[PDB]
């Protein structure tokens, strides 16, 4: 399947594009505004996400450091990144279908719209100000709008034991962004698309 990932953002920003256990692709690339990288992702692909990380520092061996979204100090990620990050979330051919959403579990960094280039479903989108908006306490001083369960560490923010509700935290991400995962349990916004659909995602979608 081929993801065409485009910044639209003012700034520059290293997509990221893992499944956990591997890289997708090359893993990751700077992307300067208006820049569009195109990657190939297996069909199966199971728990894919890409990301985009900020204020990065690579060097030439492709090691170093980003504010958000830094998957081990490498440019091309092998593993998932620290948070804040928006997530653009996939999982290919599992049954004749994939599966899309985006996701704020992990936090809010980069504003994505995440959406087929082929036909047959609806692509997701969370673009509001939730940095500018973000509440006090789960603001990142590196940059970004924590998620409640990295700042605090407790089971009801990690659903740790498959058991919790919302909370004054995850109400905030889910009332700036309807179609965002808010909390592991939240009521789902998986798209169903056709399988083997290709997709783009674009950061800064109304920049």
């Amino acid at each position: 399947a081929t993801f065409e990932i485009v910044n639209r953002c003012s700034y520059t920003v290293w997509a990221a594009a893992s499944k956990g256990d591997a890289a997708l692709d090359a893993g990751g690339r700077q992307l300067n505004s208006g820049e569009s990288w195109t990657i190939n992702v297996e069909p199966g692909t199971n728990g894919g996400k890409i990301w985009a990380r900020t204020d990065c520092y690579f060097d030439d061996s492709g090691s170093g450091i980003c504010k958000t979204g830094d998957c081990g100090g490498l440019l091309r990620c092998k593993r998932f990144g620290r948070p804040p990050t928006t997530l653009a979330e996939f999982s290919l051919n599992q049954y004749g279908k994939d599966y899309i959403d985006i996701s704020n579990i992990k936090g809010f960094n980069v504003p994505m719209n995440f959406s087929p280039t082929t036909r047959g479903c609806r692509g997701v989108r969370c673009a509001a100000d939730i940095v500018g908006q973000c509440p006090a306490k789960l603001k990142a001083p590196g940059g970004g709008c924590n998620d409640a369960c990295t700042v605090f560490q407790t089971s009801e923010y990690c659903c740790t034991t498959g058991k919790c509700g919302p909370t004054e935290y995850s109400r905030f991400f889910k009332r700036l962004c309807p179609d965002a995962f808010s909390y592991v349990l939240d009521k789902p916004t998986t798209v169903t698309c056709p399988g083997s659909s290709n997709y783009r995602v674009t950061f800064c979608p109304t920049a």
